[PDB]
């Protein structure tokens, strides 16, 4: 019920935060894992915004309020949580640093914010679930149900007193960045990814792709959003494997709810079908992750390390299937 707001202590603490110097170098790399630095997550996001956009891009007090209120509006769910938000924003930072002048100042600030916000107030349930059981959100948002909600949550937080980091934009640029953010969040609906990637692949392969064309830019930004959202598959194997445990914790909890409503869940969401997980991961990588990073690398060549890491993880799932897995901790 309603939008949560950070405390004075929370945002003033972020304002005074300083990032250890050794991490500065590490944060630039695609494979960086925020996992071991939880106390530093909000500060890491400030650092990224300041490196990409400038220390004066946002009023610091508004930015710190905004960040700490965003954190407070992620729920304590196993996967679609604050840690996921900051991970996705970091991937976007790495993409932006490596492709910096392809994107306008307004796009960079909008996309880093969109990434931080893109799963706001997620409940640990899929679009499939909300629509199957006619949750009020599915009535309000007929397609891309949760993503429309995440964008609405974003605008609610911006509207809190002292939280509007974009107020100093011209009236025109303000409308433009909100549209950047809306499009980017909606693009995180994997339903839309399949069509988007196929279109981009064609535009790329025929040579019609043109970044001066707004609809092309929109689609490229779309694919960047998918690549950042799925970036757990681009980390080192043990990190990827641990994150998969969190994703499946959510999936199995949803499947449990469907059993109670008289419907057998898809196997992926069935905690009594964990034997099918390795094959399911293979399916996901071949159908979703590999094509995403393949097309992204064609369009943005500096992103190739995402693709190489994704391929390496695909090989690991293949090893799991062949019974070659070694010791794992969870
Ligand atoms: N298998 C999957 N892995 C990730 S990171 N996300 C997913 N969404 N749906 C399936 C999966
Ligand atoms: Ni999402
Ligand atoms: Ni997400």
């Amino acid at each position: 019920a309603g939008t949560s707001i950070c405390t004075s202590e929370e945002w003033q603490g972020l304002m005074q935060f300083t990032l250890p110097v050794r991490l500065c170098k590490e944060i630039e790399l695609f494979h960086f894992d925020i996992g071991p630095f939880e106390n530093m997550w909000p500060g890491i996001f400030v650092y990224m915004v300041h490196r990409s956009c400038g220390t004066s891009c946002f009023e610091l007090e508004k930015l710190c309020r905004f960040i700490m209120s965003v954190k407070k509006n992620y729920r304590r769910v196993p996967y679609h949580n604050w840690k996921h938000a900051v991970t996705v924003a970091h991937c976007m930072y790495a993409i932006l640093q490596n492709n910096h002048t392809l994107f306008t100042d307004l796009e960079r600030k909008g996309l880093l914010i969109a990434c931080l916000c893109h799963d706001l107030d997620h409940r640990g349930f899929s679009n499939s679930y909300l629509q199957k059981f006619d949750h009020p959100l599915a009535a309000l948002y007929s397609t891309s149900t949760m993503e429309q909600h995440h964008f609405s949550q974003t605008v609610s937080i911006l509207q809190l007193e002292g939280h509007n980091i974009f107020s100093t934009l011209s009236s025109s640029e303000y409308e433009q960045v909100l549209e950047i953010i809306r499009k980017a969040i909606i693009a995180t609906d994997l339903a839309l990814y399949f069509g988007n990637r196929k279109q981009l692949e064609e535009m790329y392969q025929t040579g019609s792709l043109n970044l001066n064309n707004q609809s092309h830019r929109d689609r490229v930004i779309g694919l960047m959003m998918t690549a950042c959202d799925l970036c757990s598959v681009t980390k080192l194997w043990p990190v990827t494997k641990l994150t998969a445990n969190d994703i499946y914790a959510e999936f199995w909890a949803e499947g449990d709810e469907m059993k109670k409503l008289g419907i057998q869940p898809i196997p992926m969401m069935d905690r009594d079908k964990k034997d099918e997980v390795p094959q399911g991961q293979l399916g996901f990588y071949n159908a979703v992750a590999i094509p995403c990073y393949t097309t992204l690398t064609q369009i943005l060549p500096p992103t190739e390390p995402l693709l190489k890491a994704c391929r390496d993880n695909l090989s690991q799932w293949e090893k799991v299937i062949r019974g070659e897995e070694t010791a794992t901790w969870i």
